[PDB]
């Protein structure tokens, strides 16, 4: 047996009322007994259907303004007894209560109140009590009662209807749907109380709760390596980026392609000219800027490293032109993500069956970083490169002569790019573009050392940044001596009087941010 | 906007604190409504007890389902005293209102971790409970919700002051609904997993919640422009969160990652090893069969420079020998599982080293990488694919590696999940050597790898945590003097690559599983 209650008495309580009068006139047809409150009541009276008042049933009126209507055991009783128990169903025999094997309610619109900017007030008062009990005991209660939290499943409580009631398995399915929009209420309910009804004093930058959920996108076919299955998440509260991205072309989208696109789509939107940034498994291959246009921000990027290049992850901050896109057509490209695709510039990408082609929302500014550790979680504020040391008329000139605009934008767009790159960092660049790239080392050295090498010939008058101050000379005379002609670095070492002098020897133009931009 | 108590109402899981305070209301004057074990506790030590069902004048029926959710509770609770109209409803019906509420819940996360079974679970679902702390919490203009005996004290202080504050009753209603939402996420992620799962059975549910508690602000984040804070899930299984400092400063952002990290590279191995970390980066990494002290020296060894200014994991007991050494080196954080008689002593000598202990990690756990907009969910990567077991490797050309090769291939093998890809770790006698960490280009892993490495890479095994894409990265191996190479395989260039491990008299090893770490 599939466990099938037929219906014949259901409960509807609900804010919305979007399918409502649709839903009521299937069940009334069915010859199943509509039981609601006040204005759920009259929109379906108001049709001709019959509605059985919920004060008829408890003999207790709606009262406090709409505050304490179903807070009764006859409401309850008919929900939460257990019907496979001979106790549950004598009992309400003797308390002349009849069962609920549906339940339809949807909740007082608590998020969206708080979203229009109403009052402190208006959102307390838009905190449903009743609902959730009732939504809560069905839910408990599925073995006999069916729950429906949202109209969107109304045609399917029809089909059930016509079926001789749900499945076992389908009250199940349903009661941990109406847990999960119990829970995504409680959470926005808990957040803005803590935000706003009862704020820390002084207010600290993050709250001393912190709750949060998110639906699954997809099941991925596995996570960084093979052997580690992996899922994607969305966050439907928040604003749309690569997790919400619009898929225009390609096979499905790995683990790795999300964390690549992620980064970036991040390392693009870092500079505020038109840029490219070439991300191969969280490692820069090559970022560029352009003043001509976009194909010639991704030209530059791609000539910093082509050979990693290829299998790599493309982000434009601007519309990707058909010129960029028939280059981009000759390189094998895992994923493009753009704000746009100007009209075909698809069709030139999509020559390549492969190529994931994603058009994502522009990033916001600020935002909270979230970084999980064994047992917990750290936050942050996003590195925005917004620090009082990240604008260049901040900058100390330690040495040398002032940078020319040709050489300090070079220098801005260096000492910006650095960001993306894992620490210890160090940035070569000539003409808006990377041209050698020391990533993630230990040793800030070994970093300088990796940059020079991979920057080969075109190093020599190019610029140079460091994402944390020169621990000793030897990583800035690596530098100098390969022909770096300005370096921009945070500086604040008890030992910077040495790096500077270094510097100096080599009549190379240094600057000194006062901020550092550590990546991991 | 103090409010004198004189009715309240109560039903707790958590009996701790209940007598004093019960004791501390009656003497206030103060009528108590409570059910269950909690008017049994409360009787049994002499004070007058009004019990629900008289307040309410409905039997007892489902086995106490529905005992509580009646308006002769819930209008006492929700009716707004701010309005004269609410007030006189309250009077026109004959129902008093409660200006305290004292409610626990059994956590929901605790009686699935109880081993309860599905229907027990079901049972075990408070509808009641939540409903009445809902209620007050709402009504907190009027009405005191307390759901902690940790806030009992400041329960007798208000009651002692005339009543709590409305800036209080906020706070409590706050601490209320974070309380609720913890309950009703636990009961949500049981009904995904276990009562209602999809058919097939998915490895990661449809939805996902969870909640933190804050430990600390910390002083920035990353870098000195960005604020940041820690938090601990109290439903977890304790980890770096919830360690416990023995001494030193504040521990800071960079700190905790780095500590992290540590952490988990020590225990990446079955025998005794220390993990140096800085940046996220290793500095060294060893085993031993002889101490931890000779694990921490040989890990030091690795990169000495480096491991000045940081982090230090082992995955045993720390020693006074290790502790001794330790003393004499720069160090910003010390994490191990426990520290021998004497150890901490020695360690704490140096005022600003942080001494943490925290519970060794368990085995599987998902891990959560957010992204813009979501989040990806992974299993951990815990080295325990088929390609991971070295019965599983194939051979690829020549002799096969004598018994001390093959500890030292597993060792690298398993110290290149630590490391940031693309990565190649050079190591011998079951200690790092040379790493090559977090390059674009293999090639470039490799060469760093042999620079750092210097005299120590001729006769070392090597490991590679993804495929040779082309033969100049191995190469670049057996030039150095490299005897054996462990890598997963898997490129369309793999004979290439065979091809020149054997030109070279290398032993080459193909695992068919990959560990890529970012
Ligand atoms: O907090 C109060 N919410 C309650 C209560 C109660 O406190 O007893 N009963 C029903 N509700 C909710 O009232 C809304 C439906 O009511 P109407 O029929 O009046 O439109 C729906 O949103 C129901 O959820
Ligand atoms: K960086
Ligand atoms: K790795």
């Amino acid at each position: 047996d599939d466990g099938r209650r037929p219906i014949r008495r259901a409960l509807i309580s609900v804010y919305d009322k979007t399918g409502l009068v649709d839903l009521a006139q299937g069940l009334s047809a069915a010859g199943v007994e509509i039981i609601s409150t006040g204005s759920t009541a009259k929109t379906i009276a108001d049709t001709g259907i019959p509605v059985t008042p919920v004060e008829q049933l408890t003999g207790f009126p709606e009262v406090l303004d709409g505050r304490v209507k179903t807070l009764h055991p006859r409401v309850h009783a008919g929900l939460l007894a257990d019907l496979r128990k001979s106790e549950h169903a004598a009992a309400l025999e003797q308390l002349g209560i009849e069962a609920f094997e549906l339940v339809v309610v949807n909740l007082y619109p608590f998020s969206q109140t708080v979203e229009s900017g109403a009052s402190v007030d208006d959102c307390v008062e838009q905190i449903d009590i009743g609902g959730p009990a009732m939504v809560r005991a069905a839910a408990k209660n599925h073995p006999s009662a069916a729950v429906v939290t949202d109209p969107l499943g109304y045609h399917g409580v029809l089909a059930a209807l016509r079926a001789g009631g749900f499945t076992l398995a389908e009250r199940k399915r349903l009661a941990s749907l109406a847990f999960q929009h119990i829970a995504e209420y409680d959470i926005a309910v808990a957040s803005w109380m803590q935000q706003t009804l009862a704020p820390e004093h002084p207010v600290a930058a993050f709250p001393q709760w912190f709750g949060r959920s998110w639906r699954r996108v997809a099941m991925l076919r596995y996570g960084e390596n093979p052997h580690q299955q992996a899922a994607l998440y969305g966050d439907p509260t928040a604003w749309p980026g690569l997790a919400q991205a619009e898929q225009l072309h390609g096979k499905d989208m790995s683990y790795n392609n999300f964390t690549d696109a992620d980064a970036a789509w991040r390392a693009a939107f870092d500079h505020e000219q038109t840029c490219v940034a070439i991300i191969k498994h969280a490692n820069p291959c090559g970022i560029a800027i352009s003043s001509v246009s976009v194909a010639d921000a991704h030209r530059k990027a791609h000539e910093c490293d082509p050979l990693s290049a290829y299998g790599g992850v493309i982000a434009a901050n601007t519309e990707v032109s058909v010129e960029m896109a028939e280059y981009v057509s000759t390189i094998f490209t895992e994923v493009i993500v753009a704000p746009g695709y100007a009209p075909g510039a698809l069709d030139v990408l999509a020559r390549k069956k492969n190529i994931r082609v994603l058009v994502a929302a522009e990033p916001l500014a600020g935002g909270s970083e979230l970084r999980p550790i064994s047992g917990g979680l750290l936050i942050q504020q996003s590195d925005q490169l917004d620090a009082h040391g990240d604008n260049p008329a901040n900058w100390t000139l330690a040495t040398g002569s002032p940078a020319d605009p040709a050489t300090l934008t070079d220098l801005v767009f260096a000492w910006r790019a650095c960001r993306a790159v894992k620490s210890n960092a160090i940035v070569i660049a000539a003409d808006g573009a990377t041209v050698g790239v020391g990533m993630g080392q230990v040793n800030r050295v070994d970093a300088a050392r990796l940059a020079v090498e991979r920057g080969g010939e075109r190093v020599r008058g190019a610029v140079a940044a460091s994402d944390a101050f020169f621990p000793f000379p030897d990583g800035l005379e690596t530098l100098a001596a390969a022909g770096v002609t300005a370096v921009v670095h945070p500086g604040g070492s008890v030992r910077d009087e040495e790096v500077t002098e270094a510097a100096a020897k080599a009549g190379v133009t240094l600057y000194l941010t006062g901020a550092r931009h550590f990546a991991h």
